[PDB]
């Protein structure tokens, strides 16, 4: 079922969390600092998920990864899990 999937945040900051449609935005999951990156490993089902980062107190998307407009009218990242 779920696919362990490495998420990487490379834009810098001190504290980085992730949330998304994968858990119906029900909480924030910490990413862990690794050199100039922050990383987490999420078990995501197959298919598309929207997600966004909470980085030093602000919601921000990864500019290197695809984006969509959510039903709130906000910009989220989009990932396709094979
Ligand atoms: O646990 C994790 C977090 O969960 C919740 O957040 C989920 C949410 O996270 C992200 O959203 C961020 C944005 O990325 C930030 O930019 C910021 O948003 C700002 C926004 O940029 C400002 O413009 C402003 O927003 C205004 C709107 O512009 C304005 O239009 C008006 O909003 C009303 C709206 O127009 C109506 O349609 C309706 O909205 C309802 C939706 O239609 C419905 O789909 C459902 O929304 C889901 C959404 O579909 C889903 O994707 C998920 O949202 C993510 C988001 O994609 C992501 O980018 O969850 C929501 C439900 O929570 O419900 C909607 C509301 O019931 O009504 C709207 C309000 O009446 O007013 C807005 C307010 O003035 O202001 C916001 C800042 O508030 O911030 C958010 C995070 O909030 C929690 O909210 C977090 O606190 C948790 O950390």
């Amino acid at each position: 079922q779920a696919r362990p999937t490495v998420i990487r945040w490379s834009e810098g900051g001190k504290e980085v969390f992730i949330s998304g449609s994968f858990n119906n935005w029900s909480t924030k999951i910490p990413l862990i600092k690794s050199h100039n990156d922050f990383v987490a490993i999420l078990d995501l089902p197959e298919g598309e998920h929207q997600y966004k980062f909470f980085v030093d107190g602000q919601w921000v998307h990864d500019p290197s990864e695809p984006v969509v407009t959510s039903q709130l009218g906000t910009i989220n990242n989009l990932i396709h899990v094979k």
